[PDB]
C-alpha cells in the first residue's frame, strides 16, 4: 500500500513525491487529477499524468467532453486511471490565475468524499495559483475519506508540514 507518508490527521497523509511516480508504484484505486473544466491536460499535475498515459488520458477526456460538455469549477468526473490507477478522479479546483472563486476549493475537495481512499495532489496549488497552505487546510477540514497527498516540491512539502 502507501509508504513513507507523514500522518497529518485521522485521515490525511502527506509525502514529498511525484504523483506520477507514486501512482505507478502504488497503482491506487483512485488517483486525483488537478483538472480544468475542459479536461485539457496541458501542464502541472494534469500534463504530467497525461504524459505518463502516453496521451490516452487526453483521448479519453476529449471523448468525455464531446459527449458531456465541460465540468463545473468545483466538480469532478471519474474516468479510467489507465496505467496509473484503476480510476482517475478529475477534480476541478478554482484557478486563481483565471479569477475563479477560491471558495469553490471546498466544493472541489468534497468530491474526494465519494472515494474511500485516494492518491491526490493539493487542489488549486501550483499553476492554479492558490496558496498551498490554504489548500491543505481546506483538504483536512473537508475530506473525511483517506487521502494520501503527494507534494512534488520538497521546499513546499517542508513548509506545509512545519506550518500545519
Ligand atoms: C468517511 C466515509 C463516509 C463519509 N464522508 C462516511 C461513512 C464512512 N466512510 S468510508 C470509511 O466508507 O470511506
Amino acid at each position: 500500500s502507501f509508504s513513507g507518508y507523514l500522518k497529518l490527521t485521522d485521515n490525511v497523509y502527506i509525502k514529498n513525491a511525484d504523483i506520477v511516480e507514486e501512482a505507478k508504484k502504488v497503482k491506487p484505486t483512485v488517483v486525483v487529477n488537478a483538472a480544468n473544466v475542459y479536461l485539457k491536460h496541458g501542464g502541472g499535475v494534469a500534463g504530467a499524468l497525461n504524459k505518463a498515459t502516453n496521451n490516452a488520458m487526453q483521448v479519453e477526456s476529449d471523448d468525455y467532453i464531446a459527449t458531456n460538455g465541460p465540468l463545473k469549477v468545483g466538480g469532478s468526473c471519474v474516468l479510467s486511471g489507465h496505467n496509473l490507477a484503476k480510476h482517475c478522479l478529475h477534480v476541478v479546483g478554482p484557478n486563481v490565475n483565471k479569477g475563479e472563486d477560491i471558495q469553490l476549493l471546498k466544493s472541489a475537495y468534497e468530491n474526494f468524499n465519494q472515494h474511500e481512499v485516494l492518491l491526490a495532489p493539493l487542489l488549486s496549488a501550483g499553476i492554479f495559483g492558490a496558496d498551498p497552505i490554504h489548500s491543505l487546510r481546506v483538504c483536512v477540514d473537508t475530506v473525511r475519506t483517506n487521502v494520501y497527498l503527494a507534494v512534488f516540491d520538497k521546499n513546499l512539502y517542508d513548509k506545509l508540514v512545519s506550518s500545519f
